[PDB]
């Protein structure tokens, strides 16, 4: 198949650093500097090879012109209310970004009320956070361009939906609250640095304070209300209590669920916001998670994981803090994992559980906790919800591996609650009814039992013959649970494929002990599930491995390459997206040091033992076995990827290339496109990511040579 050829790659033979002792050799260090003319002409050459190969075979243009039909569809998200007004995001179909529309009345006309789509021709500018002023007049909003986790927020009167000329720069990874007196509104920033801050740069973020912005003024006026010179790592995010009374203040250093949690009582402030605030530290250590549910004057309600992994919700009194007082009012479940929880209608809660990857949503009494009703779900996921404590209704919308989904709305003042269907999209070309959906588990190498949803055509013989495409994440206790995608559907319907989804430890799925399952020294479990994964699907004939895809994006990418490093003979296909592949040098990079609760840091001779094993980068290794070789892998990334940066991509590629794609029964491709204007997922505007899915499934369809079914 191969009739290209490898692009010449320097390999610096000098780049060698000590670690405790263990001396580890870097020859592609230099692909680190993104602006230097090396490390250009690197990415060009590599692209130069790469796009011929994905855009050569008909199957990528058959890929592309079903995706662009089936994915023409209506896409809403849930309605929510802010002062006198009704908002909804929407995407009449093929919008490269959706837009958000304004109505008076749930009766009434809509009209637009922010359209991003007009602030660049190729949709590359997105909306990234917003937050409207208590009365729901005024409304400030975050822009990020190319992709960047960087913020710029801009303000908008409601009434007219009329520019201001406030504008905050220098933000990133930001809350935006506004005090109830509508004077003005909390964000985080970081400090000026020298070079670039677009997004392309791979300085690391330190120093992140808390400012507060009066509206009609230049950001040079705002009021430093917080700041932690001696821990610049820490990230403290501000948010009003449902009163109004006090400022919350959530600080965090890294991706531990763990938080510090201060206060300030707007009510004894000297003069109203003039500086550092009177902070009280309620919660002064790295513990537990902390998360604000709502307050009923001093009495505080909290969801928390204090001694209780699968969360639980607690009552602290500001004026009895001390533990042994706190009140639980919905106790931890032993299994469901008690995901977040709203406050609505002055008085009830919901409460969105987990349940063996599903979720469950359901309302209680403020006052006791108790269970006041189920509200029926399909098997699926929770993907939005309105309703704040002031308004009388919610909205939440539910989604599943077949559907796109349905957005419901229940409106609370009645005595009997009827949740009645708002919004239903069905997509014409997928029939649901041909499909199903399973969930089984089955032994890790430990035998540890792990979740994995199978979708599949109905009826399939399982005599292995059919090409599988498996998904993981697996870390940051994040779960993995059913959602839609129409390019996952059309490998289903239109190449004959399986699709499976493993909930492998290191997620959220059974709450803290699932993510410790994964993590730190227990990092191999995550990998070893994966494996196992891979195996259930051989053994039990959904699949075989030359037929076998895997992916993941991000700590998933990381998952992703690793399988290849470790078992090259399981699969037919990798298909990393934007993933992290140094894991001896990702803390030096951007926000990369917030990821050491679930990897550890190369500075500690412990943790470099644990990371030296897995890292991609350094785990490329030809096969011993003469028949066996590496899969067919393709790296994804793009150049204003911030939150991973693309060296990691680039120097895994340079080594996979040098070290496996040199000898001589290596056949399969090792190859990675490297987007413009593009980062690490968020915001990517409709455009990019049919040419993403394209390219991948066209991919996946060359190196397996799997025939388009019309």
């Amino acid at each position: 198949m191969l009739s290209f050829q490898y692009p010449d790659v320097y390999r610096d033979e000098t780049a060698i650093q000590d670690y405790h002792g263990h001396k580890v050799c870097d020859p592609y260090a230099w692909l680190e500097d993104p602006d230097s003319e090396q490390t250009k002409a690197f990415v060009e050459a590599q692209n130069k090879i790469t796009v011929p190969f994905l855009e050569q075979c008909p199957i990528r243009g058959l890929y592309k012109e079903r995706m662009t039909e089936l994915y023409d569809y209506p896409k809403y998200s849930c309605h929510f209310k802010k002062g006198k007004r009704y908002f909804y995001f929407y995407n009449t179909g093929l919008q490269n970004q959706r837009v958000l529309y304004v109505q008076d009345s749930l009766e009434g006309e809509a009209r637009v009320f922010l359209d991003p789509n007009i602030l660049s021709d190729d949709g590359t500018v997105a909306l990234r956070g917003y937050a409207f002023s208590e009365d729901g007049e005024y409304f400030a909003y975050g822009l990020s361009a190319s992709g960047s986790d960087w913020v710029t927020i801009k303000f908008m009167k409601v009434d007219g939906a009329k520019e201001l000329p406030d504008v905050l720069e220098r933000v990133k990874f930001s809350c935006m609250a506004w005090t109830h007196d509508g004077k003005g509104m909390f964000y985080n920033a970081y400090p000026q640095q020298d070079g670039k801050s677009d997004g392309t740069e791979t300085s690391t973020n330190l120093h992140q304070k808390l400012y507060y912005h009066v509206l009609g003024t230049d950001q040079s006026e705002d009021i430093l209300c917080a700041e932690f010179p001696d821990e610049p790592k820490w990230m403290g995010g501000a948010e009003l209590s449902d009163d109004g009374r006090y400022v919350l203040l959530s600080i965090r250093e890294g991706c531990d669920p763990v938080n510090r949690l201060w206060y300030c009582d707007l009510q004894q402030e000297s003069n109203g916001i003039t500086g550092i605030l009177k902070w009280v530290k309620l919660i002064d250590n790295f513990e537990g998670e902390y998360d604000y549910v709502t307050n009923e004057g001093t009495v505080f309600t909290f969801k928390t994981n204090r001694h209780s992994p699968n969360y639980r919700l607690i009552n602290i009194d500001f004026t009895d803090p001390e533990e042994s007082k706190w009140k639980v009012l919905v106790p931890e479940h032993e299994k469901d994992v008690l995901e977040w929880v709203a406050c609505v209608r002055s008085n009830f809660l919901v409460l969105c559980y987990l349940h063996d990857v599903k979720n469950t949503l359901q309302l209680h009494d403020l006052a006791t906790g108790a269970l006041l009703k189920i509200f029926p779900l399909e098997v699926g996921s929770v993907v939005g919800y309105s309703g704040q404590k002031k308004d009388t209704e919610i909205f939440y919308q539910f989604t599943s591996f077949l559907s796109p989904g349905i957005i419901y709305h229940c409106d609370l003042t009645k005595e009997e609650l009827e949740p009645r269907v708002f919004r239903e999209v069905t997509v014409k070309g997928i029939d649901a009814s041909d499909y199903q959906t399973v969930q089984i588990f089955y032994p890790s190498k430990d035998g540890t039992k792990i979740p994995m949803f199978i979708v599949h055509k109905k009826g399939i013989k399982l005599d292995g013959s059919h090409p599988a495409f498996l998904y993981g994440y697996g870390g940051f206790n994040i779960s993995i649970t059913p959602n839609y995608s129409v390019s996952r559907l059309i490998f289903v319907r239109h190449m004959g494929g399986v699709l499976a989804v493993a909930n492998i430890r290191g997620g959220g799925e059974y709450g803290e002990t699932w993510h410790k399952g994964g993590i730190l020294a227990n990092k191999q479990n995550c990998f070893d599930d994966f494996q196992c994964a891979a195996e259930y699907l051989i053994k039990e004939g959904y699949t075989s491995p030359k037929r076998l895809t895997i992916n993941g994006g991000s700590n998933g990418g990381l998952l992703v390459a690793t399988c290849a490093n470790q078992r090259p003979d399981l699969f037919g296909c990798v298909i990393a997206q934007v993933g992290v592949m140094d894991m001896l040098k990702f803390h030096k990079y951007t926000i990369g040091h917030a990821w050491t609760c679930d990897y550890g840091c190369s500075d500690s001779k412990q943790h470099f033992e644990w990371l030296i094993k897995y890292s991609p980068l350094h785990n490329v290794k030809l096969p011993e076995a003469d028949d066996i070789q590496y899969p067919s892998m393709l790296l994804l990334t793009a150049d204003h990827d911030d939150r991973v940066v693309p060296l990691h991509s680039l120097k895994f590629i340079a080594t996979l290339q040098y070290i496996v794609g040199r000898s001589r029964k290596q056949n399969n491709p090792l190859l990675i496109h490297v987007d413009t204007k593009a980062g690490h997922g968020a915001g990517k505007p409709t455009a990019k990511v049919i040419e993403e899915v394209s390219d991948m499934f066209a991919f996946i369809a060359r190196c397996l040579n799997i025939d388009w079914i019309p």
